């Protein structure tokens, strides 16, 4: 939390929900793998376990919200962060026009079993929509995933 802006924190609150499949309040190594693979990533089992252990501050084997924020902050500094962020953007920009629309955001959420509401989709876009065109372009997506 001490490394992120209030907007990033807001976005990640929703992202935490995407990773928490069963919705038990914590993210497991398995859930992390499934969701990351769905978001254009391809981490090995050892890399997933390291990701968890590195920010699992209370050593309970799972990741809660505060620990998740730490994971996201560190992720933004990965040596291959640019590539990872590009691959994630690709997953959202289904029609490849360079913009993530509300329809495309709803599609990713629904594919991830995440129930949604228009108000929720509007807020997610609003938090990253710098030029205010109602969509999230690559530059805006990168900014949201940039450590400040
Ligand atoms: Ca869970
Ligand atoms: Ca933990
Ligand atoms: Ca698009
Ligand atoms: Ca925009």
């Amino acid at each position: 939390a001490d490394q992120l802006t209030e907007e990033q924190i807001a976005e990640f609150k929703e992202a935490f929900s995407l990773f928490d499949k069963d919705g038990d309040g914590t993210i497991t190594t398995k859930e992390l793998g499934t969701v990351m693979r769905s978001l254009g990533q391809n981490p090995t089992e050892a890399e997933l376990q390291d990701m968890i252990n590195e920010v699992d501050a209370d050593g309970n084997g799972t990741i809660d919200f505060p620990e998740f924020l730490t994971m996201m902050a560190r992720k933004m500094k990965d040596t291959d962060s640019e590539e990872e962020i590009r691959e994630a953007f690709r997953v959202f920009d289904k029609d490849g026009n360079g913009y993530i629309s509300a329809a495309e955001l709803r599609h990713v959420m629904t594919n991830l079993g995440e129930k949604l509401t228009d108000e929720e989709v509007d807020e997610m876009i609003r938090e990253a929509d710098i030029d205010g065109d109602g969509q999230v372009n690559y530059e805006e997506f990168v900014q949201m995933m940039t450590a400040k």
